[PDB]
């Protein structure tokens, strides 16, 4: 996924301000996976969290402006994301891959998800979900994810991995606008 990766990071650093890296981001990302949502949400300083950007196809409703209050993530600090792991969902309705050693654990089944966690995810429209990290120095920012509303899609390890690489670039991005 290099090349895809240079690609997306030409495109980033052809804008100046964090704004328009934000959409650019959302939307290359969108066009690489060929899906139908693409994030970036900023937590709160209680790990509650809101929808800064996004990039959509398909006729789907703009969830930027509302926010996701996670008990989870509220009462774990960050849960996974505080230790860069990614949280990656072919079908919210059969569970999670297991993600080890920085790669899939392919022994292992699929890991169901909590019904609540499965009906947030639903009232955004979401069917599919692999989600990473956005770290600004080692400071946990918020999440990047990538979406599909209509059907459950397959994710592979190197999508995951270049996904963890665009938010790497996106925490440059924001450390250096905070600078
Ligand atoms: C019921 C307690 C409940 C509500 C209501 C709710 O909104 N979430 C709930 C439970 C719950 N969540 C999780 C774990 C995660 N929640 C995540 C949320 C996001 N995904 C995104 O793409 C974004 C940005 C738009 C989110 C804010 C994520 C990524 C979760 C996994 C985190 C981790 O593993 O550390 C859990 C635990 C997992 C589960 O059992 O389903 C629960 C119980």
């Amino acid at each position: 996924m290099e090349q895809a990766l240079n690609r997306v990071i030409t495109k980033i650093r052809q804008v100046s301000d964090l704004e328009s890296i934000f959409s650019t981001t959302t939307q290359e990302v969108r066009r690489l996976f060929g899906i139908e949502r693409v994030t970036i949400y900023k937590f709160r300083e209680d790990y509650f969290g809101d929808f800064i950007t996004e990039s959509e196809a398909g006729g789907w409703r703009k969830l930027v402006g509302s926010g996701w209050e996670d008990p989870y993530l509220n009462e774990h600090q960050g849960g996974r994301f505080q230790q860069n792991q990614p949280f990656v969902v072919d079908d919210i309705y059969l569970g999670e891959t297991i993600w080890e050693e920085g790669k899939f654990n392919l022994q292992k089944p699929k890991r169901p998800l909590t019904d609540c966690h499965i009906e947030a995810l639903e009232s955004f429209e979401v069917k599919s979900c692999a989600v990473v990290a956005i770290f600004q120095g080692q400071k946990l920012w918020g999440l990047l994810s990538a979406f599909q509303n209509s059907a459950p899609r397959h994710w592979d390890e190197a999508e995951v991995q270049l996904l963890m690489r665009v938010a790497d670039q996106l925490g440059v991005a924001i450390q250096q606008a905070e600078y």
